[PDB]
């Protein structure tokens, strides 16, 4: 389970979206994954059987991001319609629509404890929302441009964000203080991902409580690994031929996976600071990926309007 990597050809290529797929995520428990699209819909699929299950309709523009709560009974989505929606993922109904952003909401995440949602917008702000009320309880200001992605760390004490202002910021959720401003990308930063604890010994081996550690992917075509405790870039992974769109760690901690506008899914052996495998994943940009925590599956989404399921071995 700590060594398996995606292998071509894809197990499934799933069609049905009428516009680019913007985001793909696995359910935390069920054999389903969820896609968001510029067609203003969210679709649910079984990644074991390839069966289409249902469409969640209600956004009036592009759905940009999606996030499950711990329980898997709530799904948050966000949209170019400038709203966040909370969905009952049992009854498949919109519970509430949250208003407050003044432009495109590019990113959403339900915080780990499940009591709050964090969002990031082209309006240059990050907002915190109460799940129960939909009330905006916090606005994090300081990015100089469009905030493209926001992600909490494992216990929800920190959020990381990235921006058209060419920076990654780390914020303390409780105080709103900016812990780190990471500036080494000289281009728009598209994506970020926190390192899991399973990676810490491998990151120690590669460099020779630690961290925490963060990945960023940029229009400069590189992935950077950061030590949030020192503000230092530990390594830069070179190999993508176009803008990096998604990054994450293998749940086993020993590999990084990424996807990009070069139509590839890549597996990085980061101890060797090298690209170990390139998959020709899609006929157009790969906008998004997810890695199942325990099952041998990766999912990708693309401008080619498909969701692909990759078996890992």
């Amino acid at each position: 389970p700590k060594e398996w990597i995606p292998r071509p050809p894809e197990k499934y290529a799933l069609s049905g979206h009428r516009s680019p797929v913007t985001r793909v995520i696995f359910h935390p428990v069920f054999s389903v994954m969820v896609s968001a699209s510029e067609d203003a819909t969210i679709k649910v699929w079984d990644y074991e059987t390839g069966d289409f299950e249902r469409t969640l309709k209600g956004h009036t523009d592009s759905v940009q991001d999606i996030s499950f709560d711990h329980s898997g009974k709530l799904l948050a989505s966000c949209s170019a319609d400038m709203t966040i929606k909370l969905w009952d993922f049992q009854g498949f109904e919109c519970i509430r629509t949250m208003h407050g952003h003044d432009h495109n909401v590019s990113s959403v995440a339900i915080m780990p404890n499940g009591d709050h949602i964090v969002s990031a917008s082209r309006d240059k702000t990050i907002k915190m929302w109460e799940v129960q009320t939909g009330y905006c309880v916090k606005t994090f200001t300081g990015h100089r441009e469009w905030v493209r992605m926001v992600r909490p760390n494992q216990d929800g004490t920190l959020i990381a964000s990235c921006s058209n202002d060419q920076t990654v910021r780390v914020w303390v959720v409780a105080t709103k203080e900016c812990k780190a401003e990471l500036r080494e990308h000289e281009h728009v930063v598209e994506c970020i991902s926190w390192a899991p604890e399973s990676s810490y010994s491998s990151i120690s081996e590669a460099t020779g409580k630690p961290g925490p550690f963060l990945l960023s992917g940029s229009r400069d075509k590189t992935i950077k690994m950061w030590d949030v405790s020192t503000g230092m870039c530990l390594m830069t992974l070179v190999g993508h031929d176009n803008w990096v769109r998604g990054v994450l760690f293998h749940s086993g901690g020993k590999f990084i996976l990424s996807c990009a506008d070069d139509k590839t899914l890549r597996v990085w052996d980061y101890k060797n600071k090298r690209c170990m495998k390139t998959l020709n994943a899609h006929e157009h940009f790969v906008t998004s990926l997810d890695f199942h925590k325990t099952a041998p599956y990766v999912v990708t989404g693309s401008v080619d309007q498909t969701v692909k399921v990759w078996e890992c071995r």
